[PDB]
């Protein structure tokens, strides 16, 4: 499922991501924009042989299990394919552990490179929330 901007914002707010670890809703939305383009089915292989999965491009080396990644930890205890669902629940719960793991939203290199420090509130402009 390809979410609309305000669609994902409302879902993320409902799952308690707004202000989680102090990161406003615009940050999480911006991150989803530049990680997946709001597409829950997005997958992307990385050079170390891991893959990133779903709306927030969560990595198979540490967080979910895809059966093919050397050194998998599966810290979210979840098949990576569950992060590709139109229900964002599993993706949201896992993002909570990742952003709590020590270096904040810097884990997300599209966030870091394209959202961090910018006018992220723009990413929820016009939304009824």
């Amino acid at each position: 499922k390809v979410f609309g901007r305000c669609e994902l914002a409302a879902a993320m707010k409902r799952h308690g991501l707004d202000n989680y670890r102090g990161y406003s809703l615009g940050n999480w939305v911006c991150a989803a924009k530049f990680e997946s383009n709001f597409n829950t089915q997005a997958t992307n292989r990385n050079t170390d042989g891991s893959t990133d999965y779903g709306i927030l491009q969560i990595n198979s080396r540490w967080w979910c299990n895809d059966g093919r990644t050397p050194g998998s930890r599966n810290l979210c205890n979840i098949p990576c394919s569950a992060l590709l669902s139109s229900d964002i629940t599993a993706s949201v719960n896992c993002a909570k552990k990742i952003v709590s793991d020590g270096n904040g939203m810097n884990a997300w290199v599209a966030w870091r490179n394209r959202c961090k420090g910018t006018d992220v509130q723009a990413w929820i402009r016009g939304c009824r929330l």
